[PDB]
């Protein structure tokens, strides 16, 4: 670790859909490093992301995930570069 992950963005996602979700869902893919769903005025936005241990496997959901209605809701799953980070050099 340590060397260059890369974290995914979500959005359009159900309320229901808890932060466990996200991860286990996305466990299918590969393993799930983080999973918390971003909150906004104390109420949820269908909205959160995604790291992963390769780089590939961050890429590679976006390419299986983004598409997937959940519950009848359908989900944009991209790669969010620069997502981290708040001293940069």
């Amino acid at each position: 670790g340590s060397s260059g992950s890369s974290g995914i963005f979500v959005r359009n996602l159900p309320f229901d859909f808890t932060w466990k979700m996200l991860k286990d869902k996305f466990n299918e893919c590969g393993h799930v490093l983080y999973a918390d769903i971003k909150m906004e005025n104390g109420k949820s936005k269908g909205c959160g992301v995604v790291k992963f241990e390769s780089p590939e496997v961050a890429e590679r959901a976006c390419r299986m995930m983004n598409g997937m209605k959940l519950s009848g809701r359908e989900i944009d799953v991209r790669i969010d570069r620069n997502a981290s980070g708040p001293s940069s050099g």
